[PDB]
């Protein structure tokens, strides 16, 4: 304070070799000005003293384009590691002084610091920050909450809404929901304007939306049954991938001009979607974009039948059957839209991708140890039945060992010749290894994952009917007739009568008088 | 036994007879090749054949047959040892882990249930 | 220390900050720089690793006897420094191993098996 | 401690003149003679919130130059 009564600047910009990146160097990155850190070092009297200075500018952007509420946000990284200082610290220069220019203020690449809550991830902060309860009415008009009207214990709560949903461009739930590289999406997505919004969306439209793609593909899904399977067969070597009949009752024409446009319309969907993120190859490939991934091999494995006719290769048929064994195994994506099924289908999910590449990695490796050794001693100038003919090679003993997994017939402890006692000293060691050791290890392996993950797994679900429900909206270009909100509901400003709002109940809790109200307190709107 | 049949197995074979008709017709396609089932005539050869084929999987079925059957058996095979990969070491042993969890929480109020 | 395996007094002597100036020079923690909440934080490294003989780290890694071996390596001198070896060379070293084994592995495969 | 294990045996089987140095080396101690010692530099976080008494350089993030 002495050197502010001599007279120090208060509005300096620490530019640097720090705001580094790879936070094991220095990149301590606060907003380079004597404000920012002063917050930031949790030293609220002098924060206050700051705020003495008249000369003291706080619009001003330093270095990314950020002012104070900027790297604010960006130091909010645990409830542990914390003591949730800057919650009340963001709190008091609000309240200190705010305007909503200094709020509505991007930055160099242009982005809303409501907008960092969701791209940093700081939870607990944008945990406050929706509610944003304002109690002085001076100054109440800068709320995210409005008591519209209370009437003691059940009250009529009331979310901001302004810049939440895809109304306009990049709104908070776009970030959010098509975020990588954050493992706290799910846990996010709690909160009430983004919990139960999904829920008010999906009631009107997007139930009904996702069951009419779920039929045209399960009945996609038939008509390519039938056409591949009752009469491909007439004899002769014609290729004929569709089949047509240009005769009578044309249900056979019905069958090709369908299918050809499904795929190449299910083609160009997911086209789009495949240009659009960009993965690190293994975290979002191989839980979101997998069974996008998995459509846009579907499709051109469908097309490619009707290329098979145009020099009449090999594999017109041999083709014709991967697109079908696929097709129906997709329709396990589209199982989602009901309550407990949906909880499987991570439980489907993970366990391919944590517990079984672990195992085949490991069984495929005694698979050739004991596969190679066994056809060693299979050869033995007496393979099976007078090897003169017959076969008694390589794959032979894979299989007579592959069978062993399951019923095989038999086992042969025959004449495989010159000590067999090793032979079958090998094969019961893969008993011991591979039937009672190395088989039920993945068994109590799958017991310890599944317990893990389900207590969060209902919120992965939860992510990914809000990964679809977007989509549909984005492949609704209409006027948007689906009114999923109260609109235009005006606020306490006297001129702002604006921003649409929303409706919520709360219970038995704080029990108080109630200063701050909207209305004469009817639960309806009058009328 | 009354609450495992209601929360578990329909989850089980709603899934576990989808995949049952999706390899069930798949490997009812090369099933047929003009070679079915044994100098294919008068034999059977056609849709419920490789259905209990693949049905038989689950359990002791005898022997596997990597014969004739004709265009691509590595294709043909290929797709037999998926059903394997899936149905005999991934979605069965996936109940089995699922059955534990709910047992436990179950049974420290299931007495009541019962009074 | 190590040998007893006593590891709280271990986590203990490593640290050994010094507040006082006059007698500061015999710790094993000295703050480089500080700067608040994000330091740079410093171990002494004397008679850490083998560039001397029968170094701390060479009796934890080599000692039997014990059971709480596993739990003491999570010190910050013994933890972040085999993550530092294994980085600029080890990992590279294990692989060179890894492949002369598993083609070596291979060469026994085909001559006693194709001809 | 099994890559631990296997670690150290990699360099006990490296008799060379120790190419990879792993480490700060020789960094100066605050005793006015004893400038050896070979250092380390690590990172810490967020508590114990206070004015810091000792330190050994005017703060850069790496060596100076």
């Amino acid at each position: 304070a002495v050197l502010i009564a001599a007279g120090a600047d208060v509005n300096a910009h620490a530019k640097g070799v720090f705001f580094n990146p790879k936070y094991q160097h220095e990149g301590f990155y606060f907003g380079e000005t004597p404000l920012a850190l002063a917050a930031c070092t949790n030293q609220p009297e002098i924060v206050q003293l700051l705020m003495e200075n008249e000369q003291t500018d706080i619009t001003s952007q330093d270095s990314r384009g950020n002012n104070i509420l900027h790297a604010l946000v960006t130091v909010a990284e645990d409830f542990k590691t914390q003591n949730d200082f800057v919650k009340r610290m963001y709190d008091m220069i609000l309240l200190r002084s705010g305007n909503w220019e200094l709020e509505t203020m991007r930055n160099n690449d242009g982005l809303t610091p409501l907008q960092l809550a969701a791209k940093m991830g700081k939870a607990e902060i944008l945990k406050y920050i929706l509610s944003r309860e304002i109690k002085e009415k001076p100054l109440r008009s800068l709320s995210r909450k409005f008591t519209d009207w209370a009437y003691g214990p059940v009250s009529s709560s009331l979310y901001d809404l302004t810049n939440v949903d895809t109304t306009t461009d990049n709104s908070v739930l776009e970030i959010i929901v098509y975020n990588t590289n954050i493992d706290n999406r799910h846990e996010m997505l709690t909160l009430e304007p983004l919990h139960t919004l999904l829920h008010t969306k999906w009631k009107k439209f997007a139930k009904y939306m996702f069951f009419l793609s779920f039929c045209f593909y399960f009945f996609y899904n038939i008509t390519l049954t039938l056409v591949s399977y009752y009469r491909p067969r007439e004899d002769e070597d014609l290729p004929h991938p569709l089949a047509l009949t240009h005769k009578m009752s044309w249900l056979q024409l019905l069958g090709r001009m369908f299918v050809l446009i499904w795929a190449t319309c299910i083609s160009v969907k997911e086209g789009i979607a495949i240009f659009l993120l960009r993965p690190s190859d293994l975290q979002s490939i191989l839980s979101d974009a997998w069974f996008h991934f998995v459509f846009f091999v579907q499709a051109v494995l469908v097309i490619l039948s009707v290329f098979l006719y145009l020099f009449a290769y090999k594999e017109y048929l041999a083709c014709l059957v991967l697109a079908m064994a696929l097709g129906w195994a997709n329709m396990l994506a589209y199982t989602r839209g009901f309550q407990s099924m949906g909880m499987y289908s991570v439980m489907i999910q993970k366990v391919i991708l944590h517990d079984v590449l672990k195992f085949l990695f490991v069984y495929i490796l005694f698979l050739l140890g004991f596969g190679v050794a066994l056809a060693s001693l299979i050869e033995k100038c007496s393979k099976d039945k007078k090897d003169c003919s017959s076969y008694g090679s390589f794959s032979d003993a894979v299989l007579e060992l592959f069978k062993l997994t399951i019923g095989l017939g038999d086992l042969n402890i025959q004449q495989n010749s010159t000590y067999p006692i090793l032979f079958l000293f090998l094969l019961i060691t893969y008993v011991i290894l591979t039937f009672v050791l190395l088989l039920n290890m993945l068994i109590a392996l799958m017991g310890e994952t599944v317990e893990n993950v389900s207590k969060e797994s209902e919120r992965i679900w939860r992510l990914q009917r809000a990964r679809t429900i977007l989509e549909f909206e984005k492949m609704l270009p209409e006027w948007l007739r689906s009114r999923f909100r109260m609109g235009e509901l005006c606020k306490v400003a006297d001129e702002d009568f604006r921003l649409c709002l929303r409706i919520n109940e709360v219970k038995w809790t704080e029990w108080k008088t109630h200063v701050s109200f909207l209305n004469e307190d009817p639960g309806p709107i009058r009328r």
